[PDB]
């Protein structure tokens, strides 16, 4: 039978015997995501061009607003927002959400694939909600995923039950389940990183990419792909296998990607899909953050590829 | 004044004082591109998944372009990536134009939701002979129109003609391509290079040297960023929008590159050249290559004039 | 805050402390309505006309499948099916649904407004599901309403909490709650029936309609409207007050419209809006169905108007 | 083979060897109409209900006005929404005068009644400076007219010298697809359409005519009655199924209710091209010579046999 995100989430919820907040949260995110998709695909653009005589900002407003009205959240961290937003007590629910409302957007003018990234934490404590409630390691995630506004719009949702992929059908505004309990290839054949930073790379990354173009075991060299938009690169990685890297560079000594709402959700998705995600020194999900916008290196993808990077990392110490 | 594709085209058609054929042609193509975009974004996918109790997107895309063009009464010969031979339009539906197209470029990887696209180049039939495959064998120098539709975060049709390059955004609420970027030009020099670095061991020594100049500047300048969607239309469009260079060169294993001359390299070269950019195979202008096979491959380095220049300088250092 | 159908039903469910099966049912039918809306508006028609080289039935198929796959129904009665449809054991739920998938499609060739009507019963016996589970008075309805495919598409949902109207936003595929706990006017100024067949009218119908045209006192004669499509006629009556008649006469002593999936849902909606709905002889909701496709007369709308009708009806009885 | 309004229009223009001014206008109307549809079906209504934290007739008028101005094909625009004729600025002047109802039936849209956009297009006839007088042409002078019905689906019906063609809007691709070619109305229908709530006000001709529908003197089947109360809807049904549509004069509306310029003339034009009729009772709607842009006319229109029957009755009563 056809399954939808709405149906899927209510069924899982009923099995966990949960009260419904997470469902209401995920339903509201789904609303926000459909509306961001609408805007990204430029529906209504003629009206801007005068037929009857910002997108990152709107994206933030959509998610911020649908999350508040959900009655499920209490602390909301966005890449757009300097500090955590503390939800008003009347609208307060139990979950903390870290999101990137429109990832890839700084290059939206070339119509590059963009996406929304979210990671959901339950707030355990009896304290009044504070920004510090967002400072959890990714291991604590209850749900995470992303919507990709590529050629088509897909929501990938990860929870304990694994990874599940939902295609937006724009004809009916329905997220349709199209890839159940997804698992990433053990080993892939594409590597993904901005090689313009070659000059800046640590020797571990240098040697690893060197292996990719010039295989030690006489296998075929890996192909290379770097959209430059993380959701697009992480999705392809999930879909076709392989490895994605944003290692530290000169201008980014702790990486450029932000831990809470870029790294953690993609590391969670990956792990739930039987892939891996490391900073090199430890797993992304094990990093305990001290700043809500802290940056992290990230090497993620197919388990064999990632263990081969760390193999090399571990050689250089 | 809001401007759309149909309006722009019609006014150009009138400026030129044409009979209307190229306009019907582009009109048909515009409709095919709308239906492609619809299909690509997965409208109706719910039905494939059993909501009420099938052709692959590249096949559909080809069928939409083929049919619309035949029915525009503006074409006589059609070359499509999908068809080994050129399609000779039936006499009753015959017009003066030859269209070569790639109906859904980058679709081989569509499973990951990569940007994909439709590329076209339009020629006048120049023989008096009955129409044949040979009419499609013109250098891109002879192009009347060309461009692409990109189905990315949004859908955009980029159309290059004598008057220059113009970008139309698809508003899916109404199904109009609205004019959003007029008489586009490329930066003289960019800061991004774009090619599959994974096949580096197969690199031509000129290509190795240039990519080394980009990553490891010899003059204190800042290294270029790398970007490679692996989907031509996405990378070329980024090239057009942000500047820089796109490479699919010939190596040793592929003396003629990989990308197809007629319906891939030519239209993009034409778009680039119309926007004050450059496109070379290494040996000459893409648009100068006189083709001998409709499905023949070509190397292509394209983008900013300064960046391409530099590639050519390095290429000539290796001869 | 912005309210949607899914959110509204989930919060009603949680307030009722239900197990969520009605919510599942409703969300499933919602999905079917969005998809019927898409087909009614002719999305995809270009393909049928060969760009690249049934409606009532498609609507029926959409409703049935979404309902069966909800895990919420056991018996389904459609205008389109000769017999009740018994849901397969593995997907059986507690509810029985009566519906008219595409009401008034008889004339869809003129692009007249169309509609889907539904009424939802809880199954009352533990007996093996049969046609008998559907033979309940409309009084026993848990929920009922309609989807109007008009200038816009709206879902009107009646339950014990009252009547709430939701606007389908096609940009995102969300029913937006635009009218809350709606109530009908006390007295209307519109009468709605098929006057072409005046010669077959009951003496009482004749007199009543004469009174609307030629009022005894110094009042304005009512307007007339008759769409010929029940959902459209009943919605207008809802919004503008007044009276809609599809009455019994000598040749049709039980009327023409069907009790289970036309009259009962509409009478339930009317009653929850403070309206009225009689067969002339009794309230439509009080009629005990003996056959699933049985006919009933219906006079419904603003309470004064309906009571005025009964006065004339009683005059002639 | 698939034909679309844009394709159909161009081919008709090249066939008549026109310069393309009527095509630019008709393309501009087509766009505005898809824009009207999208608003009418309530795309984006969630933003007005505060998802991220104009009146439809007003916006509908603005989309026609701006699209027609920007066509460069028009000089005088008459709209239901505007008391005075709009005179197109000189730099954008073309040769056509367009009278339109940007959102007919809108005043009841609150109940999601079928609404529509109605239009008639005249060539500016006088050589005078563009003014309101340019809109005061008899319906017979129409060059093209029709409507866009926003019902269960959106349809544009376009009537010209080559006849009447109907195009379904496909919302997936924003394209008007030709679905009914060279449309003709049935010789005689079995439906009559009018607001009988004015029965007390009817002149005896209208009273008798309707009586004959209900209690047929040859004892044939009574006509059915339909009345949406939205002109486009009621007239589209009359074209599709045949029969008759009446909105006669009444005490509230002594010169009729429906507007001559942008309700009666466009629909009368469509009817005649489809081989039906349209009369005010005394004369053909298209023969009425207007004196005022918002002037009203009684109207009886539809299948020829049925209008011919109304007129024999009208003549029986003088
Ligand atoms: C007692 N409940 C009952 O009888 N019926 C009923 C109906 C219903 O919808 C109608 C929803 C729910 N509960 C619900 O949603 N709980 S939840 O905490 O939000 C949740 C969602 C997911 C998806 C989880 C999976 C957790 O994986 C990490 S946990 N219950
Ligand atoms: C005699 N024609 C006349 O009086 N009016 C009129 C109306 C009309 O639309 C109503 C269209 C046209 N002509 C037309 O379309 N010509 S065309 O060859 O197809 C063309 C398209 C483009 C875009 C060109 C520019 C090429 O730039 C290098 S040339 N003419
Ligand atoms: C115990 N439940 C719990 O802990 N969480 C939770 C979450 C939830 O959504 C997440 C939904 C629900 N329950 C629910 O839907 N029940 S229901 O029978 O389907 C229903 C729908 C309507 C609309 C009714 C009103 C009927 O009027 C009498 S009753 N429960
Ligand atoms: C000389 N023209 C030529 O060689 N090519 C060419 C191309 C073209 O578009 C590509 C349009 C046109 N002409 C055109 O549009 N004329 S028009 O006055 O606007 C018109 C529209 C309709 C529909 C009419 C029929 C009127 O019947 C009542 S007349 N011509």
């Amino acid at each position: 039978d056809v399954n939808t995100l709405t149906r899927f989430v209510m069924e899982e919820g009923r099995k966990a015997r949960g009260t419904g907040e997470l469902t209401q949260l995920l339903n509201s995110l789904c609303t926000a995501v459909k509306a961001i998709s609408s805007a990204v695909r430029k529906a209504g653009i003629a009206h801007l061009y005068g037929i009857a005589g910002k997108l990152d900002v709107l994206s933030n407003d959509l998610v911020m607003n649908m999350l508040k009205s959900s009655f499920a959240t209490c602390v909301l961290v966005s890449e757009e927002d300097k500090h955590a937003i503390i939800v008003e007590p009347e609208k307060r629910g139990k979950y903390v959400v870290c999101f990137d409302p429109l990832d890839g957007s700084s290059n939206i003018d070339c119509l590059v694939s963009v996406g929304t990234i979210f990671g959901i934490y339950r707030k355990k404590s009896t304290d009044e909600p504070s920004e510090k409630d967002a400072l959890q390691p990714g291991r604590n995630l209850v749900a995470a995923g992303y919507a990709l506004y590529g050629s088509a719009t897909m929501l990938v949702l990860a929870m304990d039950c694994g990874v599940n992929c939902f295609m937006l059908d724009p004809a009916i505004g329905e997220f349709i389940l199209v890839d159940k309990d997804v698992k990433i290839k053990k080993k892939g054949k594409i590597y993904s990183l901005n090689e313009g930073y070659a000059k800046d790379f640590d020797p571990a990354v240098t040697e690893y990419i060197q292996r990719k173009k010039f295989p030690p075991d006489n296998s075929a060299p890996y192909g290379a792909r770097y959209v430059g938009s993380m959701v697009a690169d992480v999705h392809r990685t999930l879909v076709y296998g392989g490895i994605f890297l944003y290692p530290a560079n000169k201008k980014s000594p702790n990486g450029k990607l932000r831990l809470l709402y870029e790294c953690n959700p993609m590391a969670y998705v990956m792990e739930k899909a039987g892939g891996m995600a490391t900073t090199g020194k430890e797993a992304v999900l094990d990093v305990i953050p001290t700043d809500i916008h802290q940056r992290a290196p990230v090497i993620l993808g197919s388990p064999d590829d990632v263990l081969e990077f760390l193999k090399v990392y571990e050689k250089h110490s």
